[PDB]
């Protein structure tokens, strides 16, 4: 699937969401640029406000766009599965708080990369760091690890995502993930490796909505 990824190419980003019970909707746009592993997008909030932090939706908000070096190109499962994509399905278990439980299909639709997002958000507490917004506007670089899973000719991971809280503290975000084909064709199981994720968040001085402006690096490593 690298042919289609030689360029920049244009991303389409739709979630709908239910954190206890309030329903929210984010739609974003943007580009990747898988050559430099380099990703560009900008979100809003087009129900209203964000109902949770907006680092708390980064992780869910195409890691086809990662940058595998030529050494590593047999190990590149996302790209592998486009055109026809593959469902990436999550569960985002916040220490002492709720958890979410997100299911996206990322495909090529015509010429884009579109990503669409079923978030669900349970038993969150009402005073917690989540629905109290007491996270910081940014997001931590993480190393997470991927491993071939046979049975599902497809990959799981497990990492941990670290929030931090403005009093100082960390809200931990334990993340569990699998991504499997949509379509039928072959594709690359991949030897153990990891994703290096890099994350600038941002503002747009000219936009009132509820927003985030999302500048995110992804870089693969770890094999030979």
């Amino acid at each position: 699937g690298e042919e289609l990824f030689t360029g920049v190419v244009p991303i389409l980003v739709e979630l709908d969401g239910d954190v206890n019970g309030h329903k929210f909707s984010v739609r974003g746009e943007g580009e990747g640029d898988a050559t430099n592993g380099k990703l560009t997008l900008k979100f809003i909030c087009t129900t209203g406000k964000l109902p949770v932090p907006w680092p708390t939706l980064v992780t869910t908000l195409v890691l086809c766009f990662a940058r595998y070096p030529d050494h590593m190109k047999q190990h590149d499962f996302f790209k592998s599965a486009m055109p026809e994509g593959y469902v990436q399905e999550r569960t985002i278990s916040f220490k002492d708080d709720g958890y979410y439980k997100t299911r996206a299909e990322v495909k090529f639709e015509g010429d884009t990369l579109v990503n669409r997002i079923e978030l669900k958000g349970i038993d969150f507490k009402e005073d917690g760091n989540i629905l109290g917004h007491k996270l910081e506007y940014n997001f931590n670089s993480v190393n997470a690890y991927i491993t071939a899973d046979k049975q599902k000719n497809g990959i799981k991971s497990n990492f941990k995502i670290r929030h931090n809280v403005e009093d100082g503290s960390v809200q931990l975000a334990d993340h569990y993930q699998q991504n499997t084909p949509i379509g039928d064709g072959p594709v690359l199981l991949p030897d153990n490796h990891y994703l290096s994720t890099q994350n600038a968040l941002s503002k747009d001085p000219n936009e009132k909505r509820d927003h985030m402006v999302l500048l995110e690096f992804v870089t693969a490593a770890g094999i030979t």
